[PDB]
């Protein structure tokens, strides 16, 4: 697949549309989120498409090469790690990444996986405990959706 | 890979868990779908993983070989055609099927596209209309969701 889209829903009353577009060797992601508290969320593809428990049946973070979890920009990160989501007063999240390890096709395929949205900040892997070596202690699944393939 | 799963929903009633498991060089697809109006239902993969406009942005049978619509025994069929599933007068639909065309990786594969339940039965190409050679004759997209990798 060249390009693939994912409906993110919840319980609650979060909700957003994503985007993935294969350009060269990096994956496009765009779209916007609603309903949002401010500040940042942490944004990931998780490792099962299955959303027969909602958001929680989607396991942990996507992480083929079995490391331990960091920002998108560093060498040691899951492949699922795509950092955070910033929305805004009004609670809406414009998003504009490009990241090369996820792919839309091959072994790192996410096609078929499901992309959630946090209560929390991403740390980064920079949070000093353990847990922030995992998840970035980005807490609650506010939403998620399966990524399919896209026209 | 191996394992994939879909959970059905839409705005009515019809709800229903699918599971395709790859056994052998075929695949299995078990599970159960509630809600539905007695008597026989098409059902079929389409092409996109697409639910942005519900189960109409799904798109039409997943068809890349170009053939017009048939059922599942057929030659010429779509890759997509899994014939009907019948509900009984409870409403329930168990699901049993194993098919030759569909697959969990390749070209064939059906991860992140979408699995659909329709409103009438499919009349499995042998309508005698130009759109029984389409969709079966089979109408409304009662309920659908995206194929997701399971553990
Ligand atoms: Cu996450
Ligand atoms: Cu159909
Ligand atoms: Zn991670
Ligand atoms: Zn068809």
């Amino acid at each position: 697949a060249t390009k693939a889209v994912c409906v993110l829903k919840g319980d609650g009353p979060v909700q957003g549309t994503i985007h993935f577009e294969a350009k060269g060797d990096t994956v496009v992601v765009t779209g916007s989120i609603t309903g949002l508290t401010e500040g940042d969320h942490g944004f990931h593809v998780h490792q099962f498409g299955d959303n027969t428990q909602g958001c929680t049946s989607a396991g942990p973070h996507f992480n083929p090469l079995s490391k331990k979890h960091g920002g998108p920009k560093d060498e040691e990160r899951h492949v699922g790690d795509l950092g955070n989501v910033t929305a805004d007063k009004n609670g809406v999240a414009i998003v504009d990444i490009v990241d090369p390890l996820i792919s839309l096709s091959g072994e790192y395929s996410i096609i078929g996986r499901t992309m959630v949205v946090h209560e929390k900040p991403d740390d980064l892997g920079r949070g000093g405990n353990e847990e922030s070596t995992k998840t970035g202690n980005a807490g609650s699944r506010l939403a998620c959706g399966v990524i399919g393939i896209a026209k």
